[PDB]
């Protein structure tokens, strides 16, 4: 009867403890399509369809960071989210962000959204930029504070909004886009978060990031 | 370790044939707190904390329904799931649900929720709802279907909920609940199942059920 994805794409990206794992060894399965990274309680599989890069990373120390979702037994699934362990910026960058509001542009730069990674994961600033975005203005509704208030509950979120992009702008002049509100076929986090199995880095240092959350009836 | 409840609700509810026995002549013991049905290959014990009702019912033509476990040697274990056999409904009755599901309401009537009993153990009831929500909604996980798949696999029952309650409407009105997720303290039927203690009955015809499901984090 109801939309599964508006409870899912709140509770996935705003409220569960994103992954956040540095320097694991994977277990160097024969598995193409899986990383896995094991402890006392369950293992993480992490799956992509760049079978290549994680060919190379096998059996190697790796940091991982996303989203999880429940697999059987004392099993966790994440799409991607690798990176190496080779080198790292010598302290946080915060991602500047170009945001447009009912298309009203600002900039904003916050420690809420940052990585010390040399090449992060698109997944990594994606999630951050979404916790972020239900703090200051309540994207998908319920985000148990005043802020974001002004910009009402009209939409099925109980939000201001139900369109929105995110943009990574490589120093290139090449970019690409997640969309705020997508929900896969079927609302669940194993349809949802497979935009992230491509394992998609970006130079930390060479890129921003730009933001649109509208609204249309 | 990992938590039996999971493993116990799901196939006592679930997989677990319930005990139906109609028209059983109870053995007429000194035990107070107990009723005794012997059959060839093991006795069925009955208990209950409803003394007076179980003195009455002593010696008497009886039927029993519910969820068994496990006694030494050659018996079996169920909390009250006693009735009379004096008089009886003409036919099966299904008994009218309002469902709530992650808070969408609807209603359903279904053959696998029915008595023709005159007066049914609320424990009856109680059994064959769970059996049919797990069919349809795979509350507990595995159902090995794809019915509910729909709800996902968020919960620890690899299942989309982990919150839930049955409530008796009686035409009074006077409720009383269960909560579908209980698995007492130490997730063993002599525990859980002990919710059935009471041996309270219901009039068939007079009582509607309103059912809950959901999942929080
Ligand atoms: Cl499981
Ligand atoms: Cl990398
Ligand atoms: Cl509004
Ligand atoms: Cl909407
Ligand atoms: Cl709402
Ligand atoms: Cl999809
Ligand atoms: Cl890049
Ligand atoms: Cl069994
Ligand atoms: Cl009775
Ligand atoms: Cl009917
Ligand atoms: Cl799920
Ligand atoms: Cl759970
Ligand atoms: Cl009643």
């Amino acid at each position: 009867q109801g939309d599964i994805g508006i409870d899912n794409l709140r509770n996935f990206y705003t409220k569960k403890d994103f992954v956040d794992l540095k320097d694991v060894k994977d277990n160097d399965t024969p598995i193409a399509n899986q990383l896995q990274f094991s402890n006392e309680s369950y293992d993480l599989i992490s799956e992509s369809k760049d079978f290549n890069k994680f060919s190379n990373f096998k059996g190697k120390k790796l940091d991982v960071f996303g989203i999880s979702y429940n697999g059987q037994s004392n099993t966790k699934y994440i799409y991607g989210g690798v990176t190496a362990t080779n080198e790292y910026l010598d302290k946080s960058r915060n991602i500047p962000i170009n945001i447009w509001i009912n298309g009203n542009h600002k900039t904003i730069s916050t420690n809420k959204v940052s990585t010390n990674k040399k090449f992060v994961t698109a997944q990594e600033i994606d999630v951050k930029l979404r916790k972020y975005l239900q703090e200051e203005y309540n994207i998908y509704g319920h985000n148990g504070t005043k802020k974001g208030e002004e910009y009402g509950h009209k939409s099925k979120f109980y939000s201001g909004f139900n369109i929105g992009k995110v943009t990574f702008h490589l120093n290139n002049n090449d970019t690409f886009s997640y969309d705020l509100f997508y929900t896969g076929d079927d609302g669940l986090p194993k349809s949802f978060l497979k935009i992230y199995e491509d394992n998609k880095t970006v130079e930390s240092e060479k890129f921003h990031l730009d933001v649109d959350i509208s609204y249309k009836a």
